[PDB]
């Protein structure tokens, strides 16, 4: 009896469709049976527990550790050595798909969190200048204010305040004292004066917000750019995707620069799929067959055109992907290069999922408190974070 595949994840568009198919057709002249799913993640481990695990699953960056640690993944050296894994990957998201030195789950896609999103007549129709500096993201503010649009489009969900905060910890503190803050949770980074300065900042900007945004999803904030209601959103380059869809190409109607003051770094979400410990002889052959095509040419292009992020291979035409695109990868080549690639933490890639809750709450709780001390809130920071350790 054959092989099968049984990947679980999220990915259900009917622009990664198209993808997720390419996929299949592989598996299955190599042999193999194609199945498929779309919380969820309490019956994943009961089942692994259990001795019935998929194939494989969405599981991402520090997470991936945690199930590695529990036995629970598979490794993949033949796979990963056959196919020259370590050449084709950036060292620095290797790492994180390795356990204790040995590939477990394999890297899918390279979205930036660090992105702001501009629309080009309505900076024009304020007299509003494209910002380079934080500076002047308030003085674009300002004018958007003074002809009457909405400066910052936001979402009220705790994700999206915290993507707005990490990028003004990125600014500030740039990518060394981010890094302290938030992947080695270091107390006086956390307490430090420059993260009392990220929050009174936080602040100011929370007051060119819309006052009446909770529970908003991101691409309705996205929608008021798109449509001239607002200048700007703070947002990772998933948002390229309403601008597609609704027609929209860039420079023409839109820009993605780097958020103000944060140039030279990249905020990384990488998208992963954790390889599981299997029992039998041919849904093993399957599996590595799984893990070596997800890595290939095909999918990498295919799956990273119709999503807006970047492929996680070297080797790969970035001609064949749009314009923002170019630009997300001659940025993310400066940063591995030197200090600035960094996991972002609002997406996952900085620490543990209790930890992200606890600087979410304390974000959020701070933004809607107008009274909040910002000398109070990196006490609380550091304080909540200890607690959730």
């Amino acid at each position: 009896n054959p092989g099968t595949v049984d990947v679980l994840h999220w990915w259900t568009s009917g622009g990664e469709a198209k993808a997720v198919e390419t996929l299949k057709q592989q598996i299955q002249k190599d042999g193999f049976i194609w199945k498929d799913n779309a919380a969820a993640m309490t019956v994943l481990k009961t089942r692994a527990i259990s001795g019935n695990p998929p194939s494989a699953a969405q599981i991402k960056g520090p997470d991936i550790q945690e199930w590695g640690a529990l036995g629970l993944l598979t490794e993949l050296d033949d796979v990963a050595a056959a196919n020259k894994w370590d050449d084709l990957l950036p060292r620095q998201v290797a790492d994180i798909m390795k356990y204790d030195g040995h590939y477990v789950a394999v890297p899918v896609n390279i979205h930036r969190v660090n992105w702001l999103w501009i629309n080009p007549q309505v900076f024009d129709k304020a007299g509003a200048k494209v910002p380079t500096t934080l500076d002047e993201l308030f003085a674009a503010a300002d004018k958007l204010k003074a002809a009457g649009f909405i400066p910052l489009a936001h979402g009220g969900q705790p994700w999206q305040d915290s993507t707005v905060f990490e990028d003004l910890v990125l600014s500030i503190l740039g990518p060394k004292g981010y890094h302290a803050a938030f992947v080695d949770l270091d107390e006086k980074t956390l307490t430090g004066p420059q993260m009392t300065e990220a929050f009174a900042t936080l602040k100011r900007l929370g007051t060119y917000m819309d006052p009446n945004r909770a529970g908003r999803d991101w691409n309705i904030a996205a929608a008021e750019v798109i449509n001239g209601k607002a200048g700007m959103q703070i947002m990772g380059d998933w948002a390229k995707s309403e601008w597609s869809a609704a027609g929209k190409v860039a420079g023409k109607d839109y820009q993605c620069v780097a958020f103000p003051g944060t140039q030279g770094s990249f905020a990384y979400n990488i998208d992963s799929l954790a390889m599981f410990k299997l029992k039998d002889a041919n849904d093993i052959k399957a599996q590595n067959d799984l893990a070596k095509v997800a890595l290939e040419p095909e999918f990498q292009t295919v799956f990273n055109q119709n999503k807006g992020s970047l492929p996680v291979r070297q080797d790969m035409d970035m001609s064949k992907f749009d314009a923002c695109t170019q630009k997300s990868a001659a940025d993310f080549k400066e940063a591995a290069k030197g200090d600035g690639l960094q996991p972002s933490m609002a997406h996952n890639m900085a620490t543990t999922l209790a930890v992200q809750g606890a600087i979410f709450d304390v974000v959020t709780n701070f933004l809607n408190d107008p009274q909040a001390e910002p000398a109070t809130a990196v006490k609380q920071l550091n304080a909540a974070i200890k607690a959730a350790r």
